């Protein structure tokens, strides 16, 4: 199953795609029709005709409903560093170190991952909406991550892609300063669905793809693949919930391992395109903030 | 003006107190009543008798009524180093730093403050509730700290004190565990009260005590004014909500100038004890979690 | 205990005063409160001072609080022809008959009592309100009445001053137009309390008293005691409630003894007073309905 | 349009059936959607299959979906004495008579038409539920009518089948019976769908047919056409909204031409059917309450 969600007239509605391309209108709250499919694999709701949901995909709009983020998440939080080349995640002198190791270095290999408060709902877009450079920020890049919705206990109920937006200049000069680069209006998109577990046999054998387009021009293209992850999903979920706890539909980003360079810092009207396997493809226009 | 508030058989209740030392119990929900007053002065209700504010700052229930969070706070947010001595919190080597200068030292001087996410309402607690120490943590500290309440605009609707509970051992593991040092159940109590902005001539102008009881035994002592406060909260504000907005009623507080040593970690049943002028005292009992 | 309501600024508070004079805010909903009280006695809410309940009987209004409908009735029933006189209503040839005896004549004696559908809550009026004369009316008079508030299984929960508005012209020229004589905006008034069952020893020993007041000119002024009432409360009960489930809060206005003349039919601007022992006086402005 | 309502799972979904035999679901409140079509027959909601509209007008229940009451109507009224035969409604001596003319044979002529209150919507009920004979009745007839919905200002906003189930013994004995002969626990029953206004060209020629089963058994036929209707609705509606606010989506029913005779009381496990031009067939089990 594949969840999206439209806005029509104010008001928003649920969807789901089953593998024989048919689509159900939901009757229940689209987290809680998560955590139900995630037990028995019911689905309530009717069959509708006339949603295109392949033009939804293309067009963002039609006639009266536009695709939107397929669900509120209440909290998103991310998880640092869990890629092999991530430890160079800014390899540059002036780089906060530990003893002589730098402390992208040290968390890498650590027993204890990296796990930080990324959005809040409202702080989040979707498919076809902007995400956002904030206004004092030189170097803002575009983080291609899978992403896991989860229950209270730390279960999966789903996939789906996440752009962990980074003003990464700000980081540079001093990682207290990780928060404000991590988290404001626009910082984190989502989506276009969430899939059902079922719909991914394995998590650590998919494409993951990023391109930035400027005025027609593929600026940047990279490609990563999961089986290159080497901290554990299960691992980040054990950290995250630990002594915290988080409401049903909580999602956790799971890290970048495609870092574009210093130059290809984001800036206005630029298109940021981000594709998983089985999931599909994120598209995001960008918007710089102004001062 | 003094708020405070009540859970009664399951329900909230709202009072204010007057400088005449009479209790008004509100009709409108306190957020809500922060900015009337903040606008005209203008507080809606009626005088009640038999309310014992005295006896709940002491005894935290009489009846079935008890004392709690004045109010749900959407958004908890913290700023860091903004006292002198502060630069030297955690002096030691091993300290993360930038070209020889430890990243606390740096963001001391630094243009740009610190600010991070602190907590989510579920996980504060009020007046004679417990806070909490992490189960992985050898280590944690309570900050005393002024803290202001916001509106969207970042407008100051009124002041209270703040229990920013940081397990600092995990902090000083690595800078990049800050959010799992700081986010959790029980990290972040306040009150007992707001008071409203009127209440305090010079914010500058305070002394802030923290106390912890072991057994009856003074375990800690310590008192700094805010007088000694180098980071203005105006400028603090200014950071926070720039390109990122922040619901009516987010509390920010303000950093902290009384650190305890390192053999001064909290333990199960400690008693914090938190006064700042004009405002009360704080009191919160002491919890281990369990693995 | 005597419950009162008040309309402020657009939203209700409920009241209830004590035999010792004292005030209660309360906590809960008045219809839930008197259900509570009828098993306990026991009463939610803090005391005040500051709310002048005998010049609220007097006035109306007091600063932003003004008196209404001490409750919202989901349904209001009304008993027909519960007094020995009642035989009369309406004597003159003209009347309808069931074998030479008048339908009020027969239904006096009958097993069976009179029960009608009288007003739904947003057709009710309460303390200070003006009650309604049909646009098509020639002659309304209103209809000073005990009445009991009931929950749902037919149980006695307080009493009150119900004045049963009706159009008396409407009704004489044929009884078949009794519902539109009967129910109608402003049809019906209530108040200014609710007293609780154990504030009336004995309902058949209330004194209920009916002034017509015109420019200043006491028009109309009748007395009758309930002690002449000839068909039980608990019987009309017992008729409404079968096979026809009534609402929490239901108010059943038990039938009138005082019927003025022909002639003293209600006009504009006039002022109805209905007293009742123990409960108090009822006052409503009259308003005349334009075509 | 044609408008139905399903219960499932203990929520509510409606349904929108287009000439061309394509279902709709909706969007909207029904009674919401019903106004919006009387404006400018616009109609909110997602094609659908799978949902057996045909199989519902049969079976009452497939799957999980089961065909109920079309609307919750804020208030059910009833009109009088409408066609020409109703003025032998119960011809026999005993009636109640105004100087020897009997109360019907008098409103029948009269300029003010016969208008009572006839249900709240917990007393109604629908397609395939069980409509209901008092306990002390011992001659319920069921009475098939044409039923308007109204918005607030008396505007037709569609047409229903609608049985005014009558405890004819009860009004016999005393007109002043007539409530509890009215007034009662499935009392009234509509549907099987509301017909927008633009599906009837003419109200004033369909055909209303009235069965009555018992056991397999046609215990009684009748049919009366609606162009014998001699007060028009329009008049009806005019009496009723006189001085008297209703509430958009309250519905009248017009009054009955077909009335089995004295022995053909309504007993338990009877099926009343009614059949109206346009609109379809009510089908009602009937039961018999028990003292
Ligand atoms: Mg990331
Ligand atoms: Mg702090
Ligand atoms: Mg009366
Ligand atoms: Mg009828």
């Amino acid at each position: 199953m594949k969840l999206f969600r439209v806005v029509k007239r104010g008001y928003y509605i649920s969807y789901a795609i089953l593998d024989n391309s048919t689509i159900i209108r939901l009757d229940e709250d689209p987290i809680k029709a998560l955590m139900r499919y995630s037990e028995n694999k019911e689905v309530l709701g009717d069959r509708v005709t006339g949603i295109d949901y392949q033009s939804l995909l293309k067009s963002f709009q039609i006639n009266d409903i536009r695709i939107t983020k397929p669900i509120d998440p209440p909290e998103v939080w991310g998880s640092g560093i869990s890629y092999e080349m991530a430890r160079e995640r800014y390899s540059e002198e002036n780089v906060a170190k530990i003893l002589g190791k730098t402390i992208y270095e040290k968390v890498y290999d650590a027993v204890r991952p990296e796990i930080f408060f990324k959005a809040t709902p409202n702080r989040c877009v979707g498919h076809g909406e902007a995400i956002a450079v904030r206004s004092d920020s030189e170097w803002t890049l575009p983080e291609p991550e899978l992403a896991v919705v989860l229950d209270s206990n730390g279960k999966i109920l789903g996939y789906t892609i996440m752009d962990d937006v980074s003003a990464r200049d700000l980081e540079a000069e001093n990682p207290l300063y990780l928060p404000q680069s991590k988290i404001y209006a626009g910082c984190c998109a989502f989506g276009p669905v969430i899939v059902t577990s079922d719909e991914i046999k394995n998590p650590y054998s998919l494409d993951i793809t990023l391109k930035i387009v400027r005025e027609g021009r593929v600026f940047f293209e990279g490609s990563v693949n999961t089986n290159k992850m080497r901290r554990k999903i299960e691992e980040q979920i054990q950290y995250l919930i630990r002594d915290n706890p988080i409401p049903d539909g909580t999602i956790l980003t799971t890290g970048t391992a495609i870092v574009p360079g210093r130059d290809k810092g984001l800036k206005d009207e630029d298109i940021v395109e981000i594709t998983i396997s089985n999931i599909g493809t994120l598209i995001t226009p960008v918007k710089k903030r102004r001062k």
